[PDB]
């Protein structure tokens, strides 16, 4: 008996979200699969100019009482300043539920249009392992002297030997387990002088715990056109949270798209909730026109599956399944107007909730 | 009479350098231009292996009497730590010599090959501003319970009034002299809580300053992929330290290449010289197998030129002279592997060298 | 014509501001002085629990239209957080207005109490002068894996070139004028291994300008225990903000005490106006038992006329003069309790004014 | 069976060592205890002036096979700087063996001189705990702009909740062990906006664990005067880093000295050796005169023994005996010119030398 937090948060949040409940009910119902959803409010702008704060005081307490998130996205500049709602909702949940891997699994499916020359199709598998709980992701600094000629602005990056540690094992692990095992660290240990050295040393010491996997490093410029240049190269690309909320739209939008673009928030000891989540955000440009992709949206909740039943080789079916479900309309064409189709977001919803049977 | 400090630094700075001078030297004489050129070992792992110092002491005092730096690449991690050597000579160079804009032109020649899709060709022009002072390349921070469980790493960026209205400004400036004049001020405001939003309160302040001039502010991580998948968009792109050395090399090589990615260290007020160095590093992979592209490094120098003559329609000429000169052996096809073609890298020299003349 | 900006804030600012005001009505009439007092019930915990914030939003522009302000104490645990009141009042008063020496004169007067053994009596005499503007006093930094087993607290102390420059400038003139003009620069060079060997490169800096002057460098702990001790040493204490709010209660009361500590935060190039203020705070233990010492806050109004009037002798007459009538009483022996008398708040302000006159 | 690492260091660390090794030879003798000398060249500017560094890589190792240090000082400005010294041994010293309690008694022993009026002679006693791990003692940080109009200087206080917690634990305990189990915090919460609020939301959070231990907090400013002007108030007084080698010169030095001021580095769980040395200094002023007050060093080897037995009555009875070996000496008045005597370092050493066996 599982239980579900859903909330769409802002903009296509509210959009994309049933039709990623949709197409889930379908297997739930399909498989025999505990799936009792919720719909929470807050996490919202609406909720934030209502009530002053972006969610209750004791939305955790609530949360804990959950077995995993369903986000749809938070942001909306127009009447909340962003760092204001990000860092009061969503950054709290992956913050104080300690999911700190973020990842984002990377493809060309069957027949997607390539934003890359001539790349054989399906040529191109990896996934990315994002720090999510430190880095350059901060509220510590401050202005001093402010208003004045000699205005200063302070923001602090904090690694530390936990976050770190545990973000580079969980890489030598996710290759542990693949065809290639390859890994690549992001760093920029040129420019930044002390946190990315410090980075390096401590990727490179734990190297030497997996001496069959194999890794490089590649300064994140060059690593962000090799990332479209050569995205055969990669299996496994570990970084510190800028250096993930970066690559997340570049990468799934290499070639492809930001509208089929996966992520993950996880806390591996499962003594919190884990969140599923698409990697983009509430996009103010588009709402209310249902032309949202909610591909992203879904395959989050067939991660959500994929990663919840653990025990069971009952909830992995339905994974693959929907992947399915997606690789199909895919190819048959059924899709949103940011990869071909004339089609609208509940249109690519119910294009999805059919394939699930048919096979 | 001009005075050129020419410094190759590092790997196939050496090896581009020559063809850099060489398809200089050309115009030089054929237009009665004041060019009398130098060559200084230091700013090398060479010079540091030897002396325990990127350079020496005097450097500055040395380089002071010179008009403008032609700089090869700086970078040799098989023996040098790369922030030690980075720090230790060019950073020291923009730091020191108050080269607070960065450029990175960007743009398709006839018939460079697409790593993005069917896109007409020319289609896609552009200049990329960075911020060369301060921002999130620092040396500020340290490590804190060394060696212990508990061990703390902390980086601090810091953004000042100065460096960033000054950089803000040179924006709404290289906009104020063009066909479309739009700018996208980067960031990542929802991530960084602190320096970002400041970023955007300047970014914004100075908007007003210039109504003419159109602007929109795009996060870092989309602004990335928008910058592959829609490069027509771009006129001006202004950005911080690390948003400048990380699209420097995806946006060259958005489609194309870092081999043909030209980059300038200005200091305006002409106070101090200007440096003029290709996008790309030392690339100790390539290193002596004269295989690498000098159109950077070409590229470069005519910036030099474009930027040094100033009150001469004398020297601008030179500079068109020999983008024409790159222009046509692009679709000529005399190129370096990383283009299409089978040539060496004084090949792909000799090649410029020709094109220059026949016009 | 002068105008004067009176804020008695919180607690026995409001005791003893009107004994201030008072005994410099005086000297006005007795030696026409443009002396035209207000009074402002805001920087206050009043009408901080009232407004919601310190004082009103446009409190600078208010003042800038006065000559000197005329301040009382700021604080009141038992209502408003200390950091809050003092960030939001005062410290944007020397802040704001730029009000970087905070000077803090400390002797023994005829027949003070001795808190130290049987020195000669007036054999004491020295000014402190303290950093007002930078240094440990920040609101950078922030709380970082709030209320977990990991928790860490960042605080920034800030050095610039300019208010560590001016400083200690106004330190080597200080003495430049004086029998003595002996320096001793407060330093924590051994704990503090970034801010303090800075601080002491630009002392040391700054004695290649006065080579009269003669100077010396005392770790903080020993010079706090020498000025209790051997205070006859002592003519110049220059220090950065901590170690001025620190010294300034411990001097003032190193023998005597905190009821006869005046304290000066002045801006010399008259830009803005200059704040005078006595030593002590609001002293929530006290208040409204009228039996605080207002001499720290008379003393103030007499620094305020020395430097108010400058080229007058005119307003330096009243000075001596109100020094005297302080002098006087002090061996007449009209004290408060924490002097030795038994009299009141107010009766030693009507003990001063006799003295007054009565020479 | 004991082992015990004796380290002179600097200055008088050299003069004062010999006399505290000598009296504590005596109780050794006397009392059956393992006792089992070394010295150390290393931790001296003598050994850095020769080797580079302040002492060899391996001295932990080294260390970690002895049961405690008896520490000299360190420090000698004219030929190594302040911090270079400090933090390259004894900051060391106390930060890699988690020495994280720095104790300072402070006494008036029978008939002390008294530099504070009047007050019965005893009637003065309390101990000083100090954080000695991390606060306001960094190396984190930098400069930035270096040597221009622009300079800025960065130094990062950083606390943490267990070295908080733990320190502020083991002071609700030196007072849950006492006659008035008072406990005075030593904050600046007013200056500080970051740091000192949290240190005082912890200092709470921890009185509400000892119920029957009363406590308050004063700002370091006027606990400094009440330090002085009021030493029977204070019972415990904890403190961070700087409000720790702050005070320990100060009070052991109110009205006496800080020849007479001893000091303890301690680890608790004894997972590492604890450190014992003397409140002061190398003082450079007086090296070499053998005048040096060896009491603080030689207080501090009783010290040694009162930790180091534990579960001996045994080795108890040593400190008491050592303590009236000072107690009589003092009154008795076979001092150093620092008290009143005539007698020299070795003097004062064959003083006590005599007392230990008379009783
Ligand atoms: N994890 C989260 O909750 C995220 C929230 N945000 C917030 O959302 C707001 C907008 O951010 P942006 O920079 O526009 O990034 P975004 O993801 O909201 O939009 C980026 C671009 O992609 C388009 N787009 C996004 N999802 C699409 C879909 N599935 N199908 C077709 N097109 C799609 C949008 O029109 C826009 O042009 C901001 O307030 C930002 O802070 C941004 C990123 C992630
Ligand atoms: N401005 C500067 O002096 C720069 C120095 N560096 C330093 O240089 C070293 C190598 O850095 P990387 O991450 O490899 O960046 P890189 O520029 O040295 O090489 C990036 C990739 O492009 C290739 N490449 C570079 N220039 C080329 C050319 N003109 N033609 C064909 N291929 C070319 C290289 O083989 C490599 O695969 C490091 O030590 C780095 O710190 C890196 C960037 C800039
Ligand atoms: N410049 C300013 O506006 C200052 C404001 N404060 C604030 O005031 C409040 C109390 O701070 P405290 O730590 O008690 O320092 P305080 O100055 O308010 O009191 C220190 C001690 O001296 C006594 N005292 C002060 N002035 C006296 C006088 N003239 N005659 C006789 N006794 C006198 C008080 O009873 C108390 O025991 C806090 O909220 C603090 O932040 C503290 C220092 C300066
Ligand atoms: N724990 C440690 O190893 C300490 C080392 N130092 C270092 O030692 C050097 C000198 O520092 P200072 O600021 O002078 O503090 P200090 O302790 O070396 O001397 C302070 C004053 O007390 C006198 N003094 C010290 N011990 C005495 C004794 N037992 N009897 C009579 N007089 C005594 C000295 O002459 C001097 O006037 C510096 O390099 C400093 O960094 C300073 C404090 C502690
Ligand atoms: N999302
Ligand atoms: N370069
Ligand atoms: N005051
Ligand atoms: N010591």
């Amino acid at each position: 008996s599982f239980r579900i937090a859903a909330i769409p948060g802002d903009g296509i949040g509210l959009e994309v979200l049933p039709e990623g409940i949709r197409v889930l009910e379908a297997a739930a119902l399909k498989h025999g699969l505990a799936l009792e959803f919720d719909t929470f409010e807050w996490a919202s702008c609406d909720y934030y100019l209502q009530h002053g704060k972006m969610m209750p005081d004791d939305w955790a307490e609530q949360l804990k009482q959950y077995d995993a998130i369903y986000f749809g996205a938070v942001g909306w500049p127009d009447k909340v300043p962003d760092h204001i709602s990000l860092w009061g909702s969503l950054l709290k949940f992956r913050r104080e539920f300690d999911q700190y891997v973020n990842i984002r699994p990377v493809r060309l499916f069957p027949g997607v249009p390539c934003a890359l020359a001539n790349r054989k199709v399906g040529d191109i598998d990896f996934v990315v392992v994002r720090e999510n709980t430190e880095g350059e992701y901060s509220s510590l600094g401050g202005i001093m002297f402010e208003n004045t000629e000699n205005e200063i602005v302070i923001q602090e990056s904090i690694f530390t030997r936990r976050g770190v540690d545990r973000i580079l094992k969980y890489a030598f692990d996710l290759a542990e387990k693949r065809e290639r095992k390859h890994v690549t660290s992001a760093t920029k240990s040129n420019g930044m002088a002390i946190s990315m050295p410090y980075w390096d040393k401590r990727t490179e010491a734990m190297a030497a715990h997996y001496p069959h996997v194999s890794w490089d490093k590649q300064h994140i410029d060059i690593l962000c056109a090799r990332f479209v240049l050569q995205p055969e190269r990669f299996d496994v690309v570990v970084a510190s949270n800028l250096f993930g909320d970066i690559l997340s739209d570049l990468g799934p939008a290499c070639a492809g798209t930001i509208g089929i673009a996966p992520s993950a928030n996880l806390n591996p000891e499962r003594n919190f909730p884990s969140l599923f989540e698409p990697v983009h955000g509430s996009a103010p440009d588009i709402f209310g026109k249902n032309i949202a992709n909610p591909i992203a949206m879904i395959w989050s909740g067939a991660l959500m599956l994929e990663f919840l039943g653990q025990g069971d080789e009952r909830y992995q079916r339905a994974h693959d399944d929907m992947l399915n479900a997606i690789e199909r309309v895919i190819a048959d064409g059924s899709v949103t107007p940011d990869m071909g189709g004339t089609l609208s977001t509940q249109q690519v919803g119910a294009a999805i909730s059919d394939t699930l049977a048919r096979l």
